[PDB]
């Protein structure tokens, strides 16, 4: 076929009930994810050709970056839970590989201050047990599908985005490609 097992995608022996529609997993740390979010804005063109009725998560990882690792998959969570994802994903990113600036919890936290996210609330935010219950799900949702690499992406919890098995000549071509093929999975 055009589509086959083992080539734009894999199929989890281990399928994961109740999972997510379109589940993606990143670390601030991961230097593909970095290309993924600024370069090839992945997620982006994905969301656009998902069928109507399809949600889009995406989750922090602890397994890069140790200690910071693990602050950034709680900020994480402080930005999901205060919806600030799209203010906050570009400098932490930055702040991590470009300009490595951030390097511990309280230059995490600038970033969100120069967002605009108020200290008060952040701070809050960060305590509160909403956000750790938020660090629960994006350490569940990882270990369920026995994650050891980003980035990932799972659709319907049993298809795995295979993109070693797609071009890369073309940047544009190769962001479709990956978009057409979580199309294709989430019709299946």
């Amino acid at each position: 076929a055009q589509y086959e097992d083992g080539k734009q995608y894999t199929t989890l022996e281990k399928p994961v009930a109740g999972a997510p529609q379109v589940l993606e997993f990143f670390s601030f740390f991961c230097p593909h994810c970095y290309q993924f979010e600024e370069v090839l804005h992945i997620s982006d063109n994905v969301k656009k050709k998902l069928p109507e009725g399809v949600k889009m998560t995406k989750y922090h990882v602890n397994f890069m970056g140790g200690d910071l690792g693990k602050d950034l998959t709680q900020a994480w969570a402080v930005a999901m839970a205060l919806g600030v994802e799209d203010k906050v994903t570009v400098p932490l990113f930055e702040g991590v590989q470009k300009t490595q600036t951030i390097r511990s919890a309280s230059d995490i936290r600038d970033v969100f201050i120069n967002a605009g996210i108020k200290g008060e609330e952040y701070d809050a935010a960060w305590n509160s047990f909403v956000v750790k219950s938020l660090v629960a799900q994006q350490e569940k949702a990882a270990a369920d599908v026995q994650l050891r690499g980003v980035p990932a992406m799972f659709v319907n919890g049993k298809y795995q985005l295979n993109p070693q098995g797609m071009d890369t000549s073309n940047m544009d071509v190769f962001v479709q490609q990956y978009a057409d093929t979580v199309k294709y999975l989430s019709e299946k």
